[PDB]
C-alpha cells in the first residue's frame, strides 16, 4: 500500500476544497491518491455502499431474488441505483439481526459490528470500514472471490454497472452519510478494461451539503483518466 504518482490528482481534490482519498487496487498492488491520504486507513460508516453486501446476503439466503418486485414498484437491482423506496431496509429486516451479524463477521467486513438495529447500522454506525477494506471487498466481488454463490456474485455485479465507454465498463456504488458529522462520501467499484483486466477503486471524501452528488463521479473519472485506467 503505497502513495502513487499523486502530483495531479492531489490538485483535483484541492480544487473542490475538501479532503479525499482514492485507493486503487490492481493485481496485488494498492496505490493511494488524493489530498488526504490518511483517510485510506480511517474507518467510516459505509452508508449506501453496504447495499452491495446486503444484496449478496439476501440473495444467498433466499430472502429475495433478482425478479422480486418491491411495492414506484422496484426490483433489488433498480433499488441499487435509486433509493425512492426502502427496499434494502426491508431486505435487512427479512435477513434479521442474527443472520446479518453472522454473515458480516464471516465476510469480515470492516469492524464487523452491526449493533442491535438491523435496518440502519450501515448509515449511522456502529459498522465502519476503511477505504482500503472497501477496495479489497469490491475487488473480491469483481473476481468472484467472495464466499458466496458464483451466480449471486454475478447477479450483484450486474446491478452495479454505472457507465460503459469505448469498451471499458465502470461498475460501482455511491454512498453519502449526510446525517453524521463530518459527512462521508463514497464511490467504490471497479473498471473492467477491454481486454478483461480489473482495476478496483474506492473514493472516499468529506462531503458538504451544497455539493452535487455527481462530484464523486467527476473526481473519480478525472483521476482514472489521469492514471490511464480508462
Ligand atoms: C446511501 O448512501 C444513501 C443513498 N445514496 C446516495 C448517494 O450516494 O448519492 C443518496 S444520499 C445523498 C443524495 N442526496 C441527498 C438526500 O438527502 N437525498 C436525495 C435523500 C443525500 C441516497 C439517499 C441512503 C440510502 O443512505
Amino acid at each position: 500500500i503505497v502513495q502513487g504518482h499523486n502530483q495531479v490528482i492531489h490538485q483535483y481534490f484541492d480544487e473542490k476544497n475538501t479532503s479525499g482519498v482514492l485507493v486503487i487496487q490492481t493485481d496485488k498492488k494498492i496505490n493511494l491518491y488524493g489530498n488526504a491520504l490518511s483517510r485510506a486507513n480511517t474507518e467510516y460508516v459505509p452508508a449506501s455502499t453496504f447495499k452491495m453486501l446486503n444484496a449478496l446476503i439476501g440473495l444467498e439466503n433466499q430472502k429475495t431474488d433478482i425478479n422480486e418486485i418491491f411495492k414506484k414498484d422496484m426490483t433489488l437491482g433498480e433499488a441499487m441505483k435509486l433509493s425512492a423506496v426502502p427496499v434494502y431496509q426491508e431486505l435487512a429486516r427479512r435477513i434479521g439481526l442474527d443472520l446479518m451479524q453472522k454473515e458480516v463477521k464471516r465476510i469480515g467486513f470492516g469492524n464487523a459490528e452491526i449493533g442491535q438495529q438491523v435496518d440502519n447500522f450501515w448509515l449511522v454506525g456502529p459498522l465502519k470500514v476503511t477505504p482500503i477494506q472497501e477496495v479489497e471487498f469490491v475487488s473480491q466481488l469483481a473476481h468472484t472471490q467472495l464466499p458466496f454463490s458464483e451466480k449471486v456474485q454475478a447477479n450483484v455485479k450486474n446491478m452495479l454497472l454505472l457507465e460503459e465507454s469505448n469498451g471499458y465498463k465502470i461498475f460501482g456504488k455511491t454512498g453519502w452519510a449526510a446525517d453524521i458529522k463530518p459527512q462521508v462520501g463514497w464511490l467504490t467499484g471497479w473498471v473492467e478494461q477491454p481486454d478483461g483486466k480489473i482495476v478496483a477503486f474506492a473514493l472516499n471524501m468529506e462531503m458538504r451539503s451544497e455539493m452535487p452528488a455527481s462530484i464523486r463521479n467527476e473526481l473519480l473519472m478525472k483521476s482514472l483518466k489521469q492514471l490511464n485506467i480508462i
